[PDB]
């Protein structure tokens, strides 16, 4: 079985915020989607076998409550996803509004936040350029590293 | 400080389909979900201490049978989840199907109603910012004299 649907929800609101995006472990940067839906605040993806990283950003904007979570997204070879995730921190939002200006934040999770759907719209994944560093497994590591090491606040 | 997961089950297969959505107090709506998962048919919300009423529409395709509960989900200020059902009906599926167009079923009956997932997908609420006028104990017992004097 080849390309299945995978769907993630993305959308920022007065109260809250979801942002929810994919990266491939092969192509080494986000997936593109093929489709997205500001009727409903998600983002459709044709994925083929193999293996994702899913970021997740979550926000109640009034209580500066953020959840980040990095999740492993593996897509067998006749379309079966099992996941299971790999990384959960609950911090401050204004955390991580200030990691944007931080030029010490890790590539993939400063274009994960420059990415975050804005008021009343989607996220975008724009057709990029570039080729991160590292593999996979120590991409997060350097995620994980430096989100705590912002723990200074 | 206080957030806690909240998890329902929301589906819709060929042979039959579970429909559970939270209705905030505060609020007076329906609460906005951080994820929608078809895949595990589910979706999870975070909650901050108050009240909260979770709906439940359980459907067994091949018999028309529909189950409706009305529940009470209380979040301690510390954030102990706690609920209780207070009402279930059981009834044919396709007098809510039907009970859908009906001039005065309560709009957030109504609107639940119209809310059940598609085929292979999940619920999504919609960003209807919408304000309804009674009180929960007034809705939900709105609800009732509806459905059961329908019935």
């Amino acid at each position: 079985m080849s390309v299945v649907d995978y769907v993630v929800t993305s959308f920022n609101s007065t109260s809250q915020m979801s942002h929810e995006l994919l990266f491939s472990v092969k192509k080494r940067w986000f997936v593109k989607p093929f489709e997205h839906s500001r009727r409903y605040g998600l983002l459709a993806y044709m994925l083929l076998p193999g293996n994702y990283i899913k970021f997740g950003l979550y926000v109640l904007k009034n209580q500066d409550y953020a959840r980040f979570e990095i999740a492993w997204v593996h897509v067998d070879k006749d379309g079966k996803i099992e996941e299971r995730t790999v990384y959960s921190i609950e911090t401050y939002w204004h955390i991580f509004i200030d990691i944007e200006n931080d030029l010490n934040c890790p590539y993939v999770l400063a274009k994960f936040i420059e990415m975050r759907p804005e008021f009343e719209k989607t996220a975008w994944v724009e057709e990029s350029n570039y080729s991160i560093a590292e593999d996979d497994i120590q991409m997060v590591e350097s995620i994980k590293r430096y989100l705590e090491r912002k723990i200074a606040s």
